[PDB]
């Protein structure tokens, strides 16, 4: 019998650690979940099932039901695009699109481009963690609160933005190589801003976030360590690529992205791998030296890619090869995307001219719009 998940979301408080990530595996993989006699005895099962992105729970005595039963691949978008609320819109108007570049990579790679971007706040992959983040808080923190992480630019316009329709206030610290917008943006939504112009990264700043959050008392939201960072893309990011893959009829092969916490490319291979294992994917290692906006080494230390079962492959790319990419796709496509949307394209490029991958469908996710990075493109021109 199904049930309505939502009345189970307490599970979302109480549940800790990685240990419910087998039961989505396994569910994934089989493509169907037992009933629970007492949902509320097995809350690990309820979260997995919430974490790839079923909507209704199956309850009762030794039935099961399927992914589509469970609401894996409803429907949630109005066919007009009509929507009573920002936050509703952000919610509902899901898939962000997947679409198909005119590029042709070596080895038969065919390219889908996944447009992160088409989120309503920063533009960007970044209001799927924020709106994840914030609501987890909701029911446990005082309207009012002050609420602050580090961020390159993107997370810190999503939190404030976030923050705020949910009654809090924000604080965003960036390092002085972020991108202007993450400085202004911010504010523009009524947060305040600290920029820390010796801070030679984001992860840099996090002792004095959370140096300060113990003098002051905010809550440090950090987006490198919460798990509902993880999370939203499971439910998000990675089920799309999954229902837009089946429903699309792709072949796919693997997917390609780059690594700042970790977050939806973990997502990503982590639920497409339970489906079928040897899904590839293809990640970006920013070369030594170089600074693509958003993005990092693996080495620096990241969360998820790293504890969770997960196979990847890295392929270094420059600054430089980024915007070639960007540049590339551009005239393409006409579409233009932001630096480490370019970084993934490289490194899914170079993947295939070594003949690793095999030839399929292969999903790239452009974490946001190259409208944002005026002066790198600038320079890319020459
Ligand atoms: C956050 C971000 C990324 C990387 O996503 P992570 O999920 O946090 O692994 C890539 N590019 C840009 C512009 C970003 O803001």
């Amino acid at each position: 019998a199904l049930a309505d998940i939502s009345g189970y979301l307490d599970v979302l408080d109480s549940v800790r650690g990685f240990s419910y990530l087998e039961n989505a595996r396994e569910v994934l993989r089989s493509g169907e979940a037992r009933c629970l006699g007492n949902p509320r005895s097995e809350p690990e099962y309820v979260k997995a099932l919430y974490v790839i992105g079923a909507s209704r729970i199956p309850v009762g005595d030794g039935c099961s039901h399927t992914l589509e039963e469970l609401g894996v691949f409803d429907i949630s978008v109005p066919g007009e695009m009509v929507f009573p609320s920002p936050l509703d819109f952000f919610e509902r108007g899901k898939p962000t699109p997947l679409v198909r570049s005119r590029l042709q990579l070596p080895n038969g790679v065919r390219v889908w481009l996944k447009l992160e971007w088409y989120n309503p706040f920063s533009l960007s992959v970044k209001d799927r963690p924020a709106v994840e983040i914030i609501s987890r808080l909701s029911r446990r923190v005082e309207k009012g609160s002050l609420v602050a992480d580090a961020t390159s630019s993107n997370f810190g316009v999503a939190l404030s933005a976030v923050a705020r329709l949910y009654g809090y206030r924000a604080r965003v610290y960036l390092p002085g190589a972020a991108e202007e917008f993450g400085k202004l943006l911010p504010r523009l939504l009524g947060a305040q801003v600290i920029v820390d112009p010796e801070a030679p990264s984001t992860v840099h700043l996090l002792p004095r976030v959370m140096k300060d959050s113990k003098n002051e008392g905010f809550v440090h939201v950090n987006q490198f360590y919460n798990d509902a960072n993880f999370e939203a893309h499971m439910r998000g990011t990675a089920r799309e690529i999954f229902v837009q893959s089946r429903r699309g009829g792709l072949a796919l092969r693997g997917v390609a992205g780059s690594l700042g916490t970790s977050g939806h490319m973990s997502a990503a291979a982590f639920y497409l791998q339970s489906v079928d294992p040897s899904i590839r994917a293809v990640l970006v290692q920013p070369a030594q030296g170089d600074s693509i906006p958003g993005i990092r080494r693996v080495e620096t230390g990241m969360l998820w890619i790293n504890m969770l079962d997960i196979s990847y492959t890295l392929a270094e790319v420059t600054l430089e090869e980024a915007m070639e990419a960007v540049v590339e796709v551009a005239r393409s496509d006409g579409l233009v995307i932001g630096p480490s949307g370019g970084a993934a394209v490289k490194a899914l490029a170079k993947k295939a001219a070594e003949g690793d991958l095999e030839p399929g469908d292969y999903v790239v996710v452009v974490p946001d719009t190259g409208f944002k990075y005026l002066s790198l493109v600038q320079n890319a021109l020459e």
